[PDB]
């Protein structure tokens, strides 16, 4: 339920190169810090998640060409490839839920379900939809971090300036508010 | 959901007489200040009640005898009796929704719902347990007061504490949460 | 299956005052040490845990008075509150699955699943009677320690004695047993 | 479930003799010491047994011959024969639930059920699988000992080497296990 | 997918005593390394295991007597017995899911589905057979080990050769193939 | 699964001239070499074609003009016409399953199947969409070239700048893995 600015450097090379990037989830910036006896804006014992309807609203006009086409492959396993300022090639585009990136003007979205990371070695994670989802707790500081959406921009001449926005849905149980004098 | 210390002083008097008492409703006691974005520890556009289980949790052992009986008249229109320490009379006696108020060690309890007061000079109140209850919003300072029930305890020779307890239940709606930078 | 001492010290305060307390399970504390090729009294490669029927059968007289009342909150993810020897509110008494917490001579008792946790940082449980709990091993020494109930007892000026009880609930399988000459 | 090893000593008469033997059954064998408040290793007041898997695994190859037959006959009411290192007659021979003993590479195996020894002078037993079996109690020392099968190998020119294996299945009830500090 | 030679040494002792054994599984020995943008041979996000149908294939002919029998327990939740060139026990004798170590030339196999180790000191798993099967992750060092089947075989003067051999299947899904120029 | 830049000369002419192009398949260029035991990185016995969804995502704006159109004629038994920068007709204009070309910003695709060219001379190919599809092998050397679409863009005055796009699906099957020491 956040917004910031990512701008991707645009290249002289001709060859087309992509530019992979990072978008980790965290729960702690949703929510700001408390007071008094509830440091958490929002308490409550036990939260899961569902599904993050994300969406990558692009800035650019229509007018702007330089369209091209990517393939925003889901990542949740923990395994970004080597960040590149111009790659060669597209790592994503071998991929069964894949999905057409289309750009700029052009919206585009993706719908799924994120889960938490266990051990940042061995990195474990829970099916998709199920009722076997593994709940979790409320913590202000010592909060894991969910993995988020492989993007892929593919480069240009001119610059490009994308509003990310993510929507991360919660469904929070067993409240346990403190009411002190 | 707090409690408080409500002892009611002992008389010299032969007569059995009564000592009535006030117990004010108030929102603002169920949560403490908040911090940055979010001065509520419970963020809300709207909310509503239904009802408050209250109950007057006593204190005293089944050895102390000076056992009596009252009407626990409930109160919401805004109407209290002036405060004696030694009333000669029950007010409440007469009523139609009374109850048998068992003192000391037998246990005692209520049901109903409150209602705001809009103006302390004609004084306004829904009607009970309907779907045209008014709704409310949130403040941490300009809120207004709830009526409570309407206690009569009867005097004795012995001291007398109690522990009320009121659980006032909420049903908010329309979440309005902030997460800044 | 086991009891142990638990006081709470009177207090001269006149604000009725909680006191926060502690109770972690431990399943090596059930199991004495074994012998030769059996270090422990129980062998089985795979064992399971239902629910455990909790009750803190009271010591305290009924001519004893300083009766209050409490709220004992289900605690598993592992989020206790500082300990205190007076405080000056109740933070399990906002709850959904509460509870009436009646004393002294009052019985009272709760019903729950545990669940173990893995690691102290992160703190992970297992859904609550569901088949995908996940098993365990058995071990005499490396063992963790499971989440307990959440009390809140109120002072008072007299002392106070309970007798805590649990009867937590085994289902072995898969035995593996050693003869050796 | 344990091994033994009983290695039928050869004989140079040319007559095929017999060479009975002995497998007397043990509960005490099949646990070892305990400890603490637990001296053995497998607690619980009451115990039965159903039947008992019980096997000649052999171990000389097929290639050795000298391969005779034999007759083992089922005992319980305790009345072996005179043991003797070349028998010239098989009193096993005439039975009712008899079962040809082959070996040495052929596989042989029996099934039956065993009970306690009451008096060892007049030798009580219980019927064969029925529901009035006499139950038992758990004792590290003082125990019986169960009648096993009546075994009976030809002797032969060549050594003989088998590995016996039993696999006394046991029905525990009512557990009684002691978890001191 | 592989074999290996595991002889175990004979030993001069009359008693018939064990040699328990080892077999930890892993998943990059039975894939070798890949090259340039393919560091793995089987590229895949996601892999699941269901089943492995191990086997004991014997190298010893039929002449070779010195036949025994054991019980290959099965073993996931980590807890081998101490290794002994010759035990003078059967450790894993007793077990519900047993199976009889039919040897030498006699075949044996066993069936089971094994499970990731999370952490070395507490050692969890998963049940056996069904659709909460947590996931896992393509790693080429990184990688965890697996627990096989708990093996022992029986000592015996003449020397002994097996030759084990595993089928672990694997259920890839979600393929990650690079193409770059 | 990968792009290349194919940009179409403009031309001065004032008639309305095309420019032919070719567009040769290979699968060699949608996989990176190997090591070790396994040279290809998917390593598979055989494996077949089904459909390709090719699609010609355009660059240029929308408030580029210039537009014309055109026939994408299918082309599979091989028999390209003679390249030409600016030809003065559309031999492809005449064809049953043609597809209007709409240019530039508008978005146009198809969908066939490919077939094996045997030999460069005779030239031969399988029907389409048949059960009968010639299977084939996995080679990185020796791999046959399979016929694209057969694409028409005319000329303009401005420059033009298309990111072809195709995603060869495959249906491998009776996979050959090699896991040498």
């Amino acid at each position: 339920s956040r917004t910031f600015g990512y701008t991707i450097k645009r290249t002289t090379v001709k060859t087309p190169s992509w530019a992979v990037d990072m978008m980790r989830f965290n729960i702690n910036d949703f929510l700001p810090p408390g007071g008094g006896s509830n440091p958490r804006s929002v308490p409550f014992e036990y939260y899961r998640i569902r599904k993050v309807k994300v969406e990558f609203w692009p800035c650019s006009p229509i007018t702007q060409g330089d369209r091209g086409v990517g393939s925003s492959a889901v990542i949740l396993d923990d395994n970004f490839v080597t960040k590149a300022t111009a790659l060669t090639y597209d790592p994503y585009v071998n991929y069964s839920s894949r999905h057409t990136i289309t750009q700029p003007f052009s919206y585009h979205s993706r719908y799924f379900t994120p889960k938490p990371v266990l051990d940042s070695t061995i990195d474990y994670f829970q099916p998709n939809n199920k009722r076997n989802q593994l709940w979790l707790r409320l913590q202000t500081a010592g909060n894991v971090d969910h993995v988020g959406l492989g993007t892929a921009f593919e480069n240009s001449i001119y610059d490009q300036e994308y509003n990310i926005r993510v929507t991360m849905y919660v469904q929070f149980r067993e409240f346990n508010l403190k009411d002190p004098p």
